[PDB]
């Protein structure tokens, strides 16, 4: 069978596919047409149907996995379109994680003789994260941070070494947020979570602005001024709140200037998109900061697809975590941030 | 001069006024007409202008303060209308706190010879809270909790004793949220804050529903179903997430069902109001829970006017704090929850 890892989330399905590149002449003969058709279909297309995408830039080339050499591919499509995926399958052992491995278990079993093995969402995440960092990103670091995140003329992406990754706080920003404390390869726990995550950003943005994609919401936010919607410390005090070291630019009340009708009438869609992004991102950083202090962990890595093509939120997290922790916490990011559960699922294949 | 305490917040001005009731016949002669006019105006009206309100039910009767007997009155009006208040004053020593004591300092000084003494927002809060609990609410408890907050047919407001109030976590829900750790009468600190507070509720509700008052937003929310907008754990998993003890009814992504256009087209304004209330209230409870665990404090008291006439949020906090802390934390509430800074300011009068 082809080697696949699937993470069926509330919003996106993530698929990791291992393409063997050491196929012998005998092995090519013995492979059935449908199997060759799948491999050709996946490797010769970068868009699948109308909503599937292969993230070609993330491909791991010439990886050794289960004693074979191949390329590891990363593919995503909306969970809404999983019926299309299953119908294509009907017209293999599947290691699957995420909530959808349970919700859609009966649907995967409509594919004859298919064996579905459900693996835990956060177990797969930890195993996939550790694995990808261990093999590297084609010789480059998988993990990075923003150096000098406080000064915009200096702030730059830089590699970060995770050769001894423990302990680690992992903040998984998907539809909502899960926060994990990882103490060893086999010792980790879910600290807490928040429901103010990527689905809140996308859902509120769509309600407030009429955007109809994540990418459109980010484009709007890049053009907006969140301070048109937010009430800042300086709006309440006239300046800093010196006694408690709160700068005048800090947000005192998210969307708090929208209690005034004249301000609601002047705010732009772009301002509202940016205020939504800032509100969600700052809350995620603050919850991560509080969890890191309680867990006594100083390295905080952010994963999940809320941060895909989202440098605004990454830089806001880098700056905010450093600033509000007085430099005690470090925001870390990973190149394959949305796919670790799918990789971890694939890595469970030998157990079956 | 009349004895007043003022807390000028980002949204509301709160005023505490001590009405002497032990006026002698000689003292009445020696009082100037304008002073008698103010006392008559304040005590014979419950609405002041178009936006000022006296909360008559909160009055403390026959209180001994600074060696005199009198009644303590509680009055509120929008900070937007402070120019009207100052103009009435122009056509006394003022102890004032809140951000507006700084922002509007120059405006108060347009009242001839008036002495403005700025006191710290959170110092006044702690002093006023301790004072009101100490004198009682006309013989009744100032502090209450919701007994059996998990079972709706049993859940009921009950008095709570704060005779030894330390330590205490104070969660001040105004425009935004400040979280204080109080270890003694003179030992307290601001732990952190969040910008997702009462102004976020009111501002987002107004944008999403067109409501034009706090009371209207609560009325809408009382009729709504937040699960029409929110994505629940059961929407992602098909049930509970057993491995991490997450019930199917828990919110996985606030507003997360609003990423689907057909759902945005069917959701009601009341559903959106209730989702806004639930989102903000749950986030406040979660941040309070994390701060209580880090501060090693088990009693969490919620104050500020986000909870005025807002039993929905109070009961949600009571239930959520108990449930998610597995019964280790207790949500406490106070009858005079919006006015403690104003009382604390008044209590600073002898220092001048
Ligand atoms: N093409 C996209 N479509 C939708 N959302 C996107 C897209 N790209 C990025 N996002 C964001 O990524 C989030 C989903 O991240 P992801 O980590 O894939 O979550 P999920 O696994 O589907 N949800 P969960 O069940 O909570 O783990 C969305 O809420 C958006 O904020
Ligand atoms: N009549 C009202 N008008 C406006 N907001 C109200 C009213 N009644 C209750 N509220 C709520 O109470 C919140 C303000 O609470 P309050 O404790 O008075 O804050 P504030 O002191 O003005 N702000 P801050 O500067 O952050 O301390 C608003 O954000 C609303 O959610
Ligand atoms: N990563 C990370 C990260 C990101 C943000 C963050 N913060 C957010 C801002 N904030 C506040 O206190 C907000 C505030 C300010 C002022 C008042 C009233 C006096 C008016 C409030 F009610 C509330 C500190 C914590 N913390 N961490
Ligand atoms: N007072 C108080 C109080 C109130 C609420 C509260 N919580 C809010 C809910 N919550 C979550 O984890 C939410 C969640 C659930 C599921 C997933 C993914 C698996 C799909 C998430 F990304 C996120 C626990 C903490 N905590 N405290
Ligand atoms: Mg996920
Ligand atoms: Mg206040």
């Amino acid at each position: 069978s082809p080697w696949f890892g699937m993470d069926i989330g509330g919003t996106l399905v993530k698929l990791s596919y291992f393409e063997p590149i050491d196929i012998t002449a005998e092995e090519e003969q013995e492979e059935v047409e449908s199997l060759k058709s799948i491999r050709k279909y996946l490797t010769s297309n970068v868009a699948y149907g109308s909503t599937g995408i292969r993230d070609v830039h993330l491909e791991l080339k010439d990886l050794t996995l289960f004693g074979r050499r191949g390329n590891l591919h990363f593919i995503r499509f909306p969970t809404q379109d999983l019926p299309t995926f299953i119908q294509m399958g009907r017209d293999t052992v599947l290691c699957a994680t995420g909530g959808g491995a349970y919700k859609f278990e009966k649907d995967f079993r409509t594919i004859g003789n298919l064996h579905l093995h459900k693996l835990d969402e956060l177990d797969c995440l930890v195993k996939g994260l550790l694995y990808i960092d261990s093999v590297s990103f084609n010789g480059q670091a998988e993990c990075y941070y923003f150096a000098n995140a406080s000064e915009p003329e200096r702030c730059q992406k830089m590699p970060f070494n995770l050769d001894d990754p423990y302990p680690l706080l992992v903040v998984n920003i998907g539809s909502g947020v899960s926060i994990l404390a990882v103490h060893s390869k086999d010792n980790y726990k879910r600290v807490t979570g928040t429901s103010l995550g990527g689905g809140t950003f996308l859902g509120l943005c769509s309600l407030l602005t009429g955007c109809e994609s994540f990418e459109e919401a980010l484009e709007m936010a890049s053009k907006g001024d969140s301070t048109q919607a937010d009430k800042l410390v300086r709006d309440i005090y006239g300046g800093d709140y010196e006694r408690f070291g709160l700068p005048g630019w800090a947000v005192a009340s998210s969307f708090g200037n929208m209690i005034y009708k004249e301000k609601r009438e002047s705010v732009s869609k772009e301002d509202l998109a940016r205020a939504t992004l800032v509100t969600i991102t700052n809350n995620i950083g603050s919850v991560a900061r509080m969890c890191a202090v309680n867990e006594k962990i100083n390295r905080v890595v952010f994963v999940g697809n809320f941060l895909r093509v989202n440098t605004l939120s990454m830089k806001l997290l880098a700056y905010a975590l450093d600033y509000w922790s007085k430099g005690q916490l470090k925001a870390l990011f990973l190149e394959h941030e949305g796919y670790f559960g799918a990789v971890g699922a694939l890595l469970g294949l030998p157990n079956f």
